[PDB]
């Protein structure tokens, strides 16, 4: 039954610039939202969103050396039915 949010792991960083993967089952996912910000309050980072045909992605724009909280958004339908998903967030420093 659930299995869309898995395989969260981090590859590897870079100067300025992290890659973050994650999974996407075989269901027609309507879309994905990937959003993540610096732990501070003082004004959200960023949040993209994509046609979940990426299954990995690069960000950058980040501060090397500081607590990241990220959440994704899945969502997933038939057609248009209320079909809401199961929506997932984990801290974790970068």
């Amino acid at each position: 039954v659930s299995d869309v949010p898995r395989d969260l792991e981090v590859v590897a960083a870079t100067p300025t610039s992290l890659l973050i993967s994650w999974d996407a089952p075989a269901v027609t996912v309507r879309y994905y939202r990937i959003t993540y910000g610096e732990t501070g309050g003082n004004s959200p980072v960023q949040e993209f969103t994509v046609p979940g045909s990426k299954s990995t992605a690069t960000i950058s724009g980040l501060k090397p050396g500081v607590d990241y909280t990220i959440t994704v958004y899945a969502v997933t339908g038939r057609g248009d039915s209320p079909a809401s998903s199961k929506p997932i967030s984990i801290n974790y420093r970068t």
